DNA sequence: TTTTTTT
């Protein structure tokens, strides 16, 4: 609501006056109306019945009492023959506490300059209004130093102001105080004049012996320091001192850390309880960063939100994998520490992507998403004290997609293992220190033909998850094949820019969001989707190449006189890897100790010289030459018209 | 001490490869040997490059001492120890040459003094 | 501190 708003500190110097008044006038009728009366006469916009509410109780005298106090206030607005100045009030407040009225009053703005005013004779300089300022607009504005060494300002961002789209109710970045410049030379000046206007009150009094030639002095000297109001080395002077009274030491490494709190285009996004709620009043959560997009909650009569709900049926047509594609992509709107899981989309032609996770990307705006290049994937990794600045582009952000694909490139699991753990990451900003952060991104990669594994530890494939899409987009020739679809472009030219479809979409990841903390615990492993297992089955069965090459070469050969030890084979898998994707030099001795368990560990024995003796499993080395014995070593519902709640098996 | 012996390639090579022949004519330099070796290390171990002096001070330094002896020209031989040069195809004469608590209460505190 | 140029 605002009570003591921010652009009028007089609502907070009147509030604290109502605070003195006496707790008589706390849940009575009369005397409280008489106040009212009074303070509408002083004036009338609002701000003195708001703080009555505020301080006191609003209606426990009388519940529902509230319009007939307003309509009392309207009648004191209008033409009123009895006007009660504040100076009654001024007398109750002394009347009730006068110690605590005069301990009230030193701390307010007018009272501190004055009392330099009259200290100094007159003579102002950078640290008194320097206190002053601070005094009357503290809360609206703050201080801190960056990494750097730097004094930068934060400026709290009001409903009613000149403000770049999306940034209410939010701190903004200030390199100078632009507003407070102003303000000094306006709200400032205001009450300059008024303790002008006292001086005279005071000059006007009797001469008595001597004081009247020492109040023309201070009125002089006064006169003469209130035209440094407005000159720019003593405004900057002003500015420079007031940075010592603004600051809040621990603001910037408090800036944006919790996971729970987004900034969106009319406030601030608060998901830390189901449902989440909106926050587009005063608060105090430190909030700088934020998307363009604003945040209704989710209402599949939308026809944006229909529309986008029927894209995402035809995107993906299993119902369980589009379940676990939404969930998933739902935990991209968490900056928090999240599960060590990486999806590889894999398509053909026109398909999905490039809508659907740019979609994703451009609702969450360039600050909470990025995209991502394939060479922080594919390519080896550059000595560590270069400067980086691509692996620096997902410090604070819960998603990221790559998107670029060569010819079926071979990803450095080293960089899989950095970028999807949920741990530290060591990296160098350009032209800045080296520093660690943490990973809290959630990773989607899209690609044409396929990826290779070369590895085939339990690490690499407990965080990979693989999707083949099986639509493809071709309007103009559009079969009677049901996975094949006619296009739309403006899917991809104008229903991506349109900050309407952005709105909804944005809707239903947070709405998927809350499900996935309902209906599980916010762990998607529980996410119990067939489609996307296989799938990855298959995917890491085609790569695993140990059991291709081994129910391939070696056969069973009865009563074989031949041995076959452990760098004849090894030498096999050199050649056939040779045959196979690339050159791709290896380690015999992890060769080695990687077919041990294997699956010929059954046939495998011990040597009298501590070696490996295997006997049987003749090697083919050729094409075809078949073995005349026998045996092989290598033993060789959719939702009706509705969806996004579907849960009767959890 | 597992780990040193595991991690000693050259004793690993000498065990597979060498096998001590009897009323062997076979004459092997150190250049043989270290030639042998490379490929074995390469074969088995990480492909890589080695000194072709350092490898012969290496075998030098072994079980091959007792087989190595200097020649009429002043170069370092292996008397017969006939080398496997394949699988198998060893000597079957003199065999190779390569020898072939409990936390009762608490565990953080124990015996000051074992 | 980068660009570089390490190569
Ligand atoms: N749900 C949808 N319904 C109709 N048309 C769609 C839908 N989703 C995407 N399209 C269209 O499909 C076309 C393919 O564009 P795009 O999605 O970028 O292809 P892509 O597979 O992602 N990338 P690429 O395979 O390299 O061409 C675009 O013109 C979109 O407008």
């Amino acid at each position: 609501l605002s009570i003591l708003m921010l652009h009028d500190p007089e609502a907070r110097y009147l509030h604290k006056i109502l605070n003195l008044l006496p707790p008589e006038y706390y849940v009575e009728y009369p005397l409280w109306s008489n106040v009212v009366f009074a303070l509408a006469n002083t004036s009338a916009n609002y701000r003195p019945l708001a703080e009555w509410f505020s301080q006191k109780c609003p209606e426990k005298w009388n519940t529902g009492g509230k319009e007939k106090l307003e309509k009392l206030w309207n009648d004191a607005s209008h033409h009123t023959e009895k006007k009660i100045t504040k100076r009654s009030i001024m007398y109750w407040a002394h009347k009730h506490a006068p110690q605590q009225y005069k301990e009230i009053v030193e701390q307010g703005y007018f009272s501190i300059l004055a009392e330099y005013v009259y200290s100094y004779n007159g003579m102002l300089e950078h640290y008194m209004i320097a206190k002053v300022i601070y005094a009357m607009m503290g809360n609206k504005f703050v201080v801190d130093v960056d990494s750097n060494g730097k004094y930068v300002w934060f400026e709290f961002v009001l409903p009613g102001q000149p403000m770049n789209q999306g940034e209410i109710w939010k701190w903004r970045k200030e390199v100078n105080p632009d507003e407070l410049h102003i303000y000094i030379s306006e709200n400032f000046s205001r009450v300059m004049d008024r303790i002008t206007e006292h001086i005279k009150y005071h000059l006007s009094q009797p001469h008595e012996s001597n004081i009247l030639n020492y109040y023309k002095k201070l009125l002089k000297a006064f006169e003469r320091s209130k035209s440094k109001i407005f000159n720019d080395s003593f405004k900057k002077g002003v500015i420079r001192q007031a940075e010592f009274l603004f600051r809040q030491r621990s603001f910037i490494q408090t800036l944006d850390t919790n996971p729970h709190l987004l900034g969106v285009g009319n406030g601030v996004l608060s998901i830390e309880t189901i449902p989440a709620k909106l926050i587009n009043h005063f608060h105090e959560h430190p909030i700088h960063q934020y998307t363009h997009i604003c945040y209704v909650p989710f209402n599949p009569e939308n026809p944006w939100t229909k529309l986008l709900l029927n894209a995402l049926q035809d995107i993906i047509p299993e119902l369980d994998a589009r379940l676990w594609i939404m969930f998933y992509l739902s935990t991209a709107i968490f900056r928090g520490l999240k599960e060590a899981l990486m999806l590889l989309w894999l398509g053909g032609g026109c398909n999905g992507k490039t809508f659907l996770m740019r979609l994703v990307a451009m609702v969450l705006g360039d600050h909470y998403a990025s995209k991502l290049n394939i060479s922080l994937l594919t390519s080896c990794r550059e000595t560590a004290e270069k400067p980086n600045s691509a692996f620096m582009r997902l410090k604070g952000r819960g998603y990221g997609y790559f998107e670029e694909t060569n010819k079926s490139e071979v990803l450095n699991t080293s960089r899989l293992k950095e970028m999807v753990n949920p741990g530290d990451v060591t990296a160098r900003e350009l032209n800045q220190k080296q520093e660690s952060f943490q990973m809290t991104a959630t990773m989607v990669a899209a690609s044409n033909y396929n990826f290779i594994i070369d590895t085939t530890d339990h690490g690499t494939w407990r965080r990979l998850r693989h999707y083949r899409s099986k639509v493809k987009f071709c309007h103009n020739p559009d079969p009677s094949n049901p996975y094949e679809k006619k296009e739309d472009p403006r899917f991809i030219h104008e229903y991506i820019m349109d900050p309407d479809c952005q709105n909804a979409f944005f809707s239903i990841l947070v709405y998927f969001w809350e499900k996935l903390q309902k209906e599980y615990n916010g762990q998607i492993k529980k996410v119990f989707c067939p489609t996307i297992e296989s799938e990855t089955e298959a995917y890491r069965k085609s790569q695993d190449t140990l059991h291709r090459f081994i129910t391939e070469r070696v056969v069973e050969s009865p009563s074989a006189e031949t041995v076959y030890n452990l760098s004849e084979v090894v030498t096999a898998y050199a050649e056939w890897y040779n045959t196979n994707i690339n050159v791709k030099r290896h380690i015999a001795l992890e060769l080695s100790q990687e077919l041990e368990n294997s699956v010929l560990e059954k046939y495998l024995q011990w040597s009298p010289n501590k070696t490996r003796i295997l006997k049987g499993c003749r090697i083919l080395h050729k094409f075809e030459t078949l073995q005349p014995g026998e045996s092989y070593i290598g033993v060789s519902c959719e939702p009706k018209n509705k969806w996004w709640e579907w849960s009767p098996n959890p």
